[PDB]
This record gives structure tokens, C-alpha cells and sequence, in this order.
DNA sequence: CGTCAACAACACA
DNA sequence: CGTCAACAACACA
């Protein structure tokens, strides 16, 4: 996402707000303590190492107990 | 833990019957079926692998939570 | 390359 | 080599 008000103060951080269904066009920026600043607009995964860690886990596990 | 009768007839495999206060000096040995031979004169650790396993799950487990 | 033996996991009681 | 920043774990509510 993009916007002139973003490089055009102060800021390194900021809060998007944002609707599931409108995330392909218009989000909105907020600042680190809560004001407003302008909007933005629009220009399995992690659960394979879960499934992964999950398996070396209850192997070592057995394997500690036996 | 040795004695001639092992070498002397058919064995491969044997069952040792000890008290663990005498384990330095003298065991009985018997076939798998249960047939008694002889007695044999004798001529932490896995917990490591344990504990590394167990953190090794935590941390993962852990991570997959989150 | 093929077969066998053991270890590990899953399912069952 | 020194300092800083972030991530991870442990303790607390």
C-alpha cells in the first residue's frame, strides 16, 4: 500500500486498519498512539513447520519415555 | 560374564538372572524357553538425550502455538 | 539389486 | 570489540 502523507511527515511505524473484503483497494493509516493520518490504497504455509515441529516433538517424546 | 557351558552347547541368546548386590561376582543363565544352563562369573547418561529431546519439544511446540 | 531383520509408530484392549 | 535491539523463555496474574 501507498501514500503521499507517508513520506511526507514523520513516521517509521503505523497501524493499518482494513476490512477482509476491501483489502484489494482501500486500507487505512493510523499512528502508534491512535491518530488518524490518511488512507492507502492497494498498488500451509507457517503450518507446515507447526505439523513438522509437532512429529520431532512426540518422536522425542516416546523415545524419552521408552 | 563368562562360563564354558555357553561356548560348549547350542546358544545364541540367554536370559540373566542376577541380584543386583551380586551382579559383581556371580549371574544364572537360562535359554528363552526357560530351561536353566549354567552360572556365569563376571571375568545421566540416556537421560541427557531425554532432556534435549524435551526441550527440543517445548520450544517447538511453542512456536507452533504461536 | 534383492531380501531380511530390526526399530518405530499406530492401533487395539 | 562494544552496544543495542529484538526474540524467546520464564514468571506472574
Amino acid at each position: 500500500y501507498y501514500n503521499l502523507a507517508l513520506m511526507l511527515a514523520g513516521v517509521k511505524k503505523v497501524v493499518v486498519r482494513f476490512d477482509p473484503q476491501q483489502l484489494h483497494s482501500t486500507v487505512y493509516c493510523y499512528t502508534l498512539d491512535g491518530r488518524f493520518i490518511c488512507e492507502a490504497e492497494c498498488l500451509r504455509e507457517y503450518r507446515r513447520r507447526q505439523k513438522q515441529l509437532k512429529s520431532a516433538t512426540k518422536a522425542a517424546i516416546k523415545a524419552q519415555k521408552q
